[PDB]
């Protein structure tokens, strides 16, 4: 994988974001894993959408962005609806435990 | 990061999925590097249509549900194409 002032043509640059996509898709995957982890330490079915822990995240990703060079409101959208998910995710997984 | 199996609690859940979280923006902060050098070689009309299956088999191979994540990089990949529109409309 080759830097991008190296990529020698849209082979490399694909090559190279292939690998960023599946690097995303393997950490999302990863990061379900915790999230499932996380229902036992939930004190009840209330606590999982645990709001305060979720409102500060959202403004520390937009954060994230900007110090990374992207949009914060395309960062933190994303992030919104990956929480979403994941939150519906593991009512799912603790309602089904 | 403990693995999620040895986590003792949500500081460590936590500290585990803020990383992850860091790890993704600066990962997405790569590719747009990538999209801007690929500029001078644009909705590659061929190429979108193939990633986005490709994103949808890595998905069901890592347990995550498909359209979730499939539906996150058509909104990912529209944003980069305008933004390496924009980069060689300024350019
Ligand atoms: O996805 C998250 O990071 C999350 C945050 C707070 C509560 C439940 C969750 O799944
Ligand atoms: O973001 C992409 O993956 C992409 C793919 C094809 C053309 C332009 C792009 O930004």
């Amino acid at each position: 994988m080759k830097t991008p002032e190296d990529c020698t043509g849209l082979a490399d640059i694909r090559e190279a974001i292939d690998r960023i996509d599946l690097d995303i898709v393997q950490a999302l995957g990863r990061r379900m894993d915790y999230v499932k982890a996380a229902s036992r330490f939930e004190a009840s079915e209330a606590a999982i959408p645990a709001p305060e822990r979720v409102a500060a995240m959202l403004p520390e990703r937009a954060r994230w962005a900007e110090e990374n060079g992207l949009d914060a409101p395309f960062v933190e959208g994303l992030f919104a609806q990956i929480i979403h998910w994941y939150i519906a995710e593991q009512i799912k997984y603790w309602r089904q435990t």
